[PDB]
């Protein structure tokens, strides 16, 4: 860096210069490569921040921080509170709210500007319990569009995401995985001190300011040096807003690193933590009377985003892995509130991921975290297809840490933390939208991080970079510029079979002891083989298939399915339950029945034999027949092609929830409809797997064995209407249950049922929208409501948090 050019006339340039030419854009800094004259002419500081009476009409003197000269205005660079208190005007946070119906901008500006303001470790419940030392930013909340909360991904850190907020991505897509990263192809490391971190290669996906730039829209910096003060940052931000037409960004970022900074320290709620939130209120009440000051007060759209929450942890709730292991120093763990392990050496072939997953299973009877192979993590969390993602990972209870050894923490300094599960309570963050393109006081609710993306894109008049929003799920944030999908297009017609088999021409080993035979239920039994009662189970239309397949759509009585003839089973399998409902048991006459489906050929169908010689798999059914409607009805639920294989581990689970929840849910919620089926993602990528990706079979055959099981439980939101008879809104609650051989998730599943498998369920809680991912279906093709409603629908995600 040849350092004595100069950066006089180039203070905060937008555009990068090229070694060895001394830099003046902020960054600058945390490369060591600002010109001399950075600091005396770019970092001002004589006379603070404020106009006072005394230099109301001064003359112009270029050393102050911030003018309070007649020129400041047209040249943009007035402190604040300059009309204010020179010439009489208001402070915006004192003026009443009045509707933004449209942009009142500037002439020359083509849309317009977004500024997003991210506040470090801001906890959703801060806008509630901070709202009387905070007025700017509640006022911002109740005159604009505001979620009671806002989830962020997983893990809960500032980088994931921030990166995150900037892509639509998950981190296992855009690459951020935490704030401290191996990776091996690289052989690197990427840590929060240094340098590394500005590599390019470890940021995937294309950020915001990317995405605009290639469109022909112009960007502020969204880095800023730690050591630049947040009045500085506001006065660059309004300066640039001054800048003429063809030079003038028209997207900002604003970043503070309060309240994580002091939470840290003093703990979410500590009495310390009012005076940071006073000072970042302090900071929005400049950038709106700045906004005001220049015209622009009713022109931004302002969103006021936070990255995540902060909890109470302390160095005594800290687990050490010594405790549990003899091995401890033959490994690598990335701490914290999460866990990563990995081998210290590669060299040593010694080393065994089971046995160190083996010695951390429940060992001790309140341990406060669970180990998993990473494929094993609720795939809500979508934090395993990436090569920095170590195959071991710890999911530490809130409040809690993991530690190699009791060296690592005591070679107490911290009262909060963050980083884990992201359906925590404390780790949810706030969002605000205010300005002419978002709605007027609107409370809309909580959604994903991960869907802003797609509405700043709209915002700014961009399309989108492929990501993991669903593009309209926000529409009902904004008052015009909205997205309007279409559902996608299906690309497999179903066949509809009929009766083409005799019984003989199956070989199955399958016994059913079932031989005892009307003409008033002959027609009767037809017409439900047809699909006369396919209106009451199959309430939202049938799925739709969107990809190249073959399958059948089969009737029954109680339940429809979509029967796949290259996986043996159904993709899905849909059916309704009332509040009336009964639930009988199966009899004994067809306990181990299994019957030919004397519509789809032997060859495309399953067979006992291969559960008989597998040892290790047995098998369920889709549609249970507990809730079978009749004891004629009871006989469909054994059909060959409502089979599916289990471990009989996962069989306790998946009776539980056929036998009893079903039930329970449809008493709670006025009936309830479900459709189940399986999943096959043996890559853990989130997507549905091709045929050839396929890694077990039930033995000897041809039978691929799900790596999950879903059920998606749509009823009516108004439950004082039957899930059958609904007129409006839709409630859903989902799950992805992972199949497992064994129970070892589920430290207390030696006990009942009821006191383990709704626990583990809601750790497994899914949105549609992952189901969708990973089967290739769409649902809720044939309803009343909007799509746009309905893509809300399938993002939404029950949490069971209170
Ligand atoms: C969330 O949304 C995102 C974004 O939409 C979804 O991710 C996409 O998923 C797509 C489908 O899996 C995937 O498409 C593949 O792209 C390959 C080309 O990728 C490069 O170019 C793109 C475009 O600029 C870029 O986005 C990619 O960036 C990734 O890679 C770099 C470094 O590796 C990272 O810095 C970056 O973070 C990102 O990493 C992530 O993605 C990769 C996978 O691409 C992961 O491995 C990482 O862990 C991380 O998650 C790339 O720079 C392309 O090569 C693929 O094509 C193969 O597939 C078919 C097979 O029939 C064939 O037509 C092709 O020829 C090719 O097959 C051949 O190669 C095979 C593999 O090498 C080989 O086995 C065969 O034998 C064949 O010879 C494929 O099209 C797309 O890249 C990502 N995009 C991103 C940003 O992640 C994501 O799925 C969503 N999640 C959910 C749950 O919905
Ligand atoms: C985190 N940090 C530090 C530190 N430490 C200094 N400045 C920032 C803000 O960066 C951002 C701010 C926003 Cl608002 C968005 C978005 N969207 C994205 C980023 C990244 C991080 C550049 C990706
Ligand atoms: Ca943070
Ligand atoms: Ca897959
Ligand atoms: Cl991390
Ligand atoms: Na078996
Ligand atoms: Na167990
Ligand atoms: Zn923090």
């Amino acid at each position: 860096t040849a350092t004595s050019g100069s950066c006089k006339g180039r203070c905060f340039e937008l555009q990068e210069v090229g070694p060895p030419d001394c830099r003046c854009d902020n960054l600058c800094k945390s490369y060591s490569s600002c010109c001399h004259d950075f600091d005396e002419l770019c970092l001002k500081t004589a006379r603070g921040w404020e106009c006072t009476k005394d230099r109301c009409g001064e003359v112009r003197n270029e050393e102050n921080a911030c003018h309070c000269s007649e020129d400041c205005l047209s040249r943009g660079d007035c402190c604040t509170n300059y009309q204010v208190v020179c010439k009489g005007e208001s402070h915006w946070v004192d003026d009443d709210c009045e509707e933004i119906k449209v942009p009142e901008c500037p002439a020359g500006f083509v849309r317009p500007p977004l500024i997003i303001f991210s506040v470090d470790g801001f906890r959703a419940s801060y806008m509630k319990k901070g709202s009387k030392v905070m007025p700017n930013i509640e006022k911002l909340r109740s005159c604009g569009t505001h979620a009671p909360y806002m989830r962020p991904v997983y893990p809960t850190k500032t980088f994931p995401n921030l990166y995150t907020l900037a892509t639509g991505l998950y981190p296992e897509s855009h690459g951020i995985v935490g704030n401290s990263m191996y990776d091996p192809v690289f052989d690197a490391s990427f840590h929060l001190r240094g340098r590394e971190k500005f590599n390019h290669r470890w940021w995937g996906g294309q950020p915001l300011w990317i995405t605009a730039t290639k469109q022909g829209v112009r960007a502020g910096t969204f880095f800023w040096s730690v050591s630049i003060p947040h009045e500085r940052r506001i006065l660059t931000i309004l300066q640039w807003l001054s800048l003429p037409d063809n030079e003038r960004p028209s997207v900002y970022a604003f970043y503070s690193e309060q309240p994580d900074f002091s939470g840290h320290k003093y703990g979410p709620f500590g009495p310390e933590m009012t005076n940071p939130l006073r000072e970042i209120d302090k900071t929005v009440g400049q950038l709106m009377d700045g906004l005001k000051q220049l015209r622009l007060h009713r022109c931004v759209n302002v969103i006021f985003v936070g990255d995540h929450g902060m909890e109470d942890v302390t160095c005594d709730r800290t687990e050490f892995l010594s405790n549990y292991l003899t091995n401890v120093d033959d490994i690598t763990l990335v701490p914290g509130t999460l866990g990563r392990i990995r081998a210290k050496s590669i060299n040593n072939s010694k080393y065994d991921p089971k046995t160190i997953i083996a010695a951390l299973t429940c060992k001790k009877p309140d341990q406060h975290f669970k180990p998993y192979m990473k494929q094993h993590l609720p795939k809500r969390l979508h934090y395993a297809n990436n090569r920095r993602i170590e195959d071991i990972h710890l999911l530490v209870d809130r409040r809690w840490h993991v530690a190699r050894k009791p060296l690592d923490v005591y070679k107490c300094f911290f009262q909060g933390d963050h980083g884990f599960d992201n359906k925590v309570n404390s780790m949810q963050t706030v969002f605000v939208g205010y300005g002419p393109t978002f709605k007027y006081r609107t409370k809309v609710p909580p959604f994903e991080n991960i869907e802003l993306y797609n509405v700043m894109c709209d915002l700014l008049g961009l399309k989108p970079a492929p990501n993991n929003g669903t593009h309209g799920s926000l529409n009902h944030l904004l008052r015009t510029n909205t997205f309007r999908p279409t559902m996608p297009d299906e690309v497999s017609r179903p066949n509809y079979p009929g009766i083409m088999y005799l019984q003989s021409e199956f070989d199955l080993g399958c016994t059913c002891d079932d031989k005892v035979e009307n003409k008033l239920e002959e027609l009767n039994k037809r017409l439900h083989t047809k699909g006369s009662t396919k209106e009451r189970h199959l309430l939202y239309g049938r799925p739709a298939v969107l990809y190249r397949t073959s399958y059948d759509i089969l009737y029954h009585t109680d339940f429809e399915s979509g029967y796949s003839e290259i996986f043996l089973m159904p993709l899905w399998t849909s059916y309704t339950i009332s509040k009336q409902a009964e639930v009988s048991s199966i009899p004994e006459h067809l306990t181990n029945c299994v019957r030919p489906d004397v519509r789809v050929s032997p060859g495309f169908s399953q067979n006992c034999l291969a559960y008989k010689n597998d040892k290790q798999m047995s098998y369920g059914f889709l549609f249970p027949p507990y809730l079978s409607s009749s004891p004629e009805a009871k006989y469909d639920a054994f059909l060959v092609t409502n089979m599916v294989p289990m471990y009989p581990a996962f069989k306790r689970v998946w009776a539980y929830f056929q036998r009893v929840l079903v039930k329970k849910y449809a008493s709670e919620r006025n009936g309830v409809n479900v459709i189940s089926g399986p999943i096959f993602d043996y890559n853990y990528d989130g997507l549905r797997d091709t045929e050839d990706e396929i890694k077990q079979y039930v033995e000897g055959s041809s039978i691929p064995v799900p790596t999950h099981y879903y059920s998606i439980i749509t009823s009516c939101l108004d439950f004082t209407q039957p899930a059958d008879k609904c007129d409006g809104p839709l409630s859903v609650s989902s799950f992805i249950l992972p199949h497992r051989p064994d129970n070892d998730e589920s430290c207390n599943s030696s006990e009942d049922e009821s006191k383990w498998v709704e626990e583990l369920m809601k750790m497994h809680t899914a949105r549609v929208r992952d189901i969708e991912h990973l089967t290739g279906l769409d649902f809720y093709r044939k309803t009343s409501r909007s799509y746009s409603e309905i893509l809300t629908l399938k993002t939404y995600l029950h949490t069971y948090e209170s």
